[PDB]
């Protein structure tokens, strides 16, 4: 899977 605007989320919490 590539997170793009996704990763914002699973990166901070």
């Amino acid at each position: 899977f590539v997170p793009w605007f996704k990763k914002f989320x699973e990166r901070i919490l």
